């Protein structure tokens, strides 16, 4: 069965590691760096890491009951997976599929609609955000605390959070959270990802997300989109070699803008050439052209 | 080359009418419908209609700049940057709300221009689109906050949540230029062509901002499917493709349904209680037919 990719443009692609539109490819200007995101995990062959899971509307996303305690109101939110099944803490994962995979304050809305007590179907939704460095943002034991102005949630109902952008500007998108809090070390982590040589860059799709105040840039940068993600899952394509040649080409005229490393990990790698932002045209995407090693040159592209 | 369909089980699919998870799969259980829906339109050789585009994550969006309950008049661009043409061929703006009713979300900025360049703010809005202001076609959409901590000039996003009032109407379309001017370049409707089928709806339960509102979006096909047909343009054979949804652990048909070339489904009413499913199960294409096909009852 031949490796294939989507043939997707740049506009027509969903990140991986937050619900946005890819808004441009991206290296690092500065240097190389080492990255260990959770989400947007999947290899090329179709194996999915870390915390992936295929819905594109429910990455950063939680799912679960609100517990009451016992200005800045506390929810404590008991979690189950976003599909509706029991979250299961001795699932080999980092945390519930779907967690916010960085430090920061994300902010969201809180939605409610009770399936208990005296006004079953009764509904109520408002902003909250989620600090991943709180003490209390335990995923992978089953639980978050998330924090509102309103104190309008009913206790024990069914409470998913939808997540919007940046809560303040306090990011960090490659620093991990602490999955089970201040006590106890991540595990079944996807392995942390960089460039085999020197004079090569991670290629990044880069989203730019919303914010609810201050500065923040709201950078958020995925390994590959989450259309490759549920592509591979589905296809699970021999992998050939560790390393997949492509090239970004434009399909009306044939022509190769650059090429590029598809590792089997499920990253990309380019020749650094080492100034101001990647031109590519918009109707062009990423074509698989045959399966190299890791002692392949890449052109600085 | 060959017809095919995704392998994602229904928690694994994306409604296409709105950006939210499929929670199950949904026929009228009392009569046949016709419906008219413009997001989730898509041919089975990946022809995309109405004011369906391809993202996921903005289904229900707008994209514009703020130009001046608290009004807010965004004048429109289209979802993927790009300028918005009234002259398109199409309903409205790619993405735009196909149903009348008022949808709550977040607006959100980043200023461009100005003494604050890189400011930014968001907060909570609604948008009723049975508003004369609703005039998406046009380029320009009315919404409404509470805050008005909001900056005009400024690139202004709405994203949805869910329902902002407990007056949805799914399948009644919105005036897309307002009161003036009958909507125009619409996909198409569709209904069951024979007594005793209905439509096969994949069913997603939306949050709520107040009141008891059910919160249903049905789409005809899941987004993903839109991407696949999109992207593979295989050519139809028939009218009707046959196709069934299996268990892969057994390989046992649990149901069988007509694909129809328009890119919706139909199955043969069984009358009573909602669908069983199992989680792992998924359509696959079976064979092209033709309208003539007796389904089994489902």
């Amino acid at each position: 069965k031949p490796f294939t990719l989507p043939i997707l443009t740049l506009g027509e692609l969903s990140n991986s590691r937050f619900p946005a539109p890819i808004d441009m490819l991206y290296t690092d200007p500065n240097e190389a760096i080492v990255v260990q995101p959770q989400n947007g995990r999947c290899t090329l062959d179709g194996t999915l890491q870390g915390t992936t899971q295929l819905v594109p509307t429910q990455i950063c996303s939680f799912r679960g009951t609100l517990i009451s305690q016992t200005r800045n109101h506390p929810l404590h939110v008991q979690l189950k997976n976003l599909d509706g099944t029991p979250y299961d803490p001795t699932d080999e994962v980092p945390a519930v599929l779907g967690a916010i995979d960085f430090k920061g304050t994300v902010f969201g809305v809180a939605s409610q609609r009770n399936t208990t007590g005296n006004s079953i179907g009764a509904t109520r939704a408002h902003e909250v955000h989620i600090d991943t460095t709180n003490p209390r943002y335990t995923p992978k034991l089953g639980s978050v605390l998330m924090y509102s102005e309103s104190n309008d949630f009913d206790d024990g109902q069914p409470t998913r959070f939808t997540p919007i952008g940046m809560g303040a500007d306090d990011w960090h998108q490659w620093e991990l959270p602490e999955y089970s809090g201040h006590l106890t070390l991540n595990m079944n982590l996807a392995p942390a990802v960089a460039p085999a040589f020197p004079g090569e860059r991670i290629l990044f799709f880069r989203s730019v997300v919303p914010s609810a105040g201050g500065y923040g840039s709201g950078h958020i940068d995925c390994l590959i989109p989450q259309e490759w993600v549920q592509h591979f899952y589905q296809e699970a394509a021999p992998s050939q070699s560790a390393v997949a040649l492509i090239r970004y080409v434009n399909p009306d005229t044939g022509r190769n803008i650059f090429e590029a490393k598809l590792h089997r990990e499920g990253f990309i790698t380019v020749a650094n050439s080492g100034n101001n932002p990647i031109v590519v045209p918009p109707n062009g995407y990423f074509r698989f052209e045959a399966w190299v090693n890791q002692f392949y040159t890449l052109t600085p592209m």
